[PDB]
């Protein structure tokens, strides 16, 4: 019975993330639809993807439920043919109406609710490490909980609205450079029903959502004070060896934005793509004063994450 959960699960969080059609867990359902004629296994596969509420708010591109839909199709074909009527019903939908428009990623939270990203086909996209920072985040959520919050290299913005409906921070600040990911992220915040300081704040439940441009080359010390972060945190950040020098230049005029009272924690998840990557930025940290820790791998939980590669996350002492 458990196996049977587990796999859908999988199947629901793989789905509504538009995770790769390759890291569907096939095998396990082609066993369990071969020890069962049942097919209530393949509707409950079909109420929990295609039909999840979730989906039906904001669904995917429809290529990707179209195929999806027909490789299911495909593997309930090779048991027995009791043909199930909502699927070729829901497939039927799929292609017989609408166009394209554009494409929705969902990301389940523990509270019961979800985190909806229009993000488009490189910071259009969430990457894993974001996904990792954010079950981190998730775990750990005294660190940010009453606290202000910038984040370095937002992108669609997935681990600050993770954070902002989890960890309940005073306010959190999205920090960009490049011009079409803040729309992006600015319309990925109010997708998420978040308002924005600049709009009057409701209640003061909702965190001060702010998403400020801040280039990494160009940032001053009055710039970067303006903030007043507790907290700092990025991720999947070191995409080039030269813009290490960028990034840890941000973060020591961060720590001497206010030489009064004392520097913020920072955090700084990464996709181990390249080992020299990790090796690399150390290095860079202890050249420029930066103490740097290993944040121990915690247990991948909610999330299904695109490669499965390893992840790092750095403590950093300024
Ligand atoms: N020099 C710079 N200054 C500010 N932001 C930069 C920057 N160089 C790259 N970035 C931003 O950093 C992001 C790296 S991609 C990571 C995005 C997000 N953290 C995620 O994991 O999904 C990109 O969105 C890019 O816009």
């Amino acid at each position: 019975n458990a196996g049977t959960e587990l796999l859908l699960q999988s199947f629901e969080r793989r789905f509504l993330a538009a995770r790769t059609l390759r890291s569907f867990p096939w095998q396990s359902l082609e066993a369990k639809l071969r020890d069962s004629s049942d097919s209530e296994l393949l509707r409950d596969i079909l109420h929990k993807t295609v039909k999840h509420p979730v989906c039906v708010k904001h669904p995917p591109s429809v290529k990707y439920a179209r195929c999806f839909l027909s490789e299911l199709i495909k593997k309930h074909e090779a048991v027995h043919t009791e043909p199930l009527d909502e699927l070729y019903e829901a497939l039927a939908e799929t292609l017989m109406a609408k166009e394209s428009t554009q494409g929705h990623r969902s990301y389940l939270l523990p509270s019961g609710g979800s985190v909806t990203l229009s993000e488009s086909t490189t910071g259009l996209v969430t990457w894993d490490a974001a996904l990792y920072l954010a079950e981190w985040a998730i775990e750990n959520p005294a660190v940010f909980t009453n606290r202000t919050v910038l984040e370095l290299g937002s992108g669609a913005g997935l681990t600050g609205l993770a954070i902002c409906k989890m960890c309940r921070p005073r306010a959190y600040i999205f920090s960009d450079c490049h011009s079409r990911v803040l729309e992006q992220l600015r319309g990925n915040v109010l997708l998420n029903g978040l308002s924005l300081e600049a709009d009057i704040t409701a209640k003061l439940d909702s965190p001060r959502v702010t998403v400020a441009q801040l280039d990494w080359d160009v940032a001053t010390v009055h710039q970067l004070s303006a903030f007043q972060p507790d907290v700092v945190i990025a991720a999947d950040v070191l995409y080039c060896p030269e813009a290490y020098y960028s990034l840890v230049g941000v973060l020591r005029r961060l720590a001497a934005c206010r030489e009064h009272q004392r520097a913020p924690e920072v955090y700084v998840a990464f996709t181990v793509r390249n080992p020299e990557t990790c090796q690399l930025f150390t290095t860079y940290l202890g050249r420029a004063g930066i103490r740097w820790e290993v944040e121990p791998r915690h247990e991948q939980k909610l999330f299904p994450y695109e490669e499965h590669l390893e992840m790092a996350m750095l403590n950093l002492t300024l």
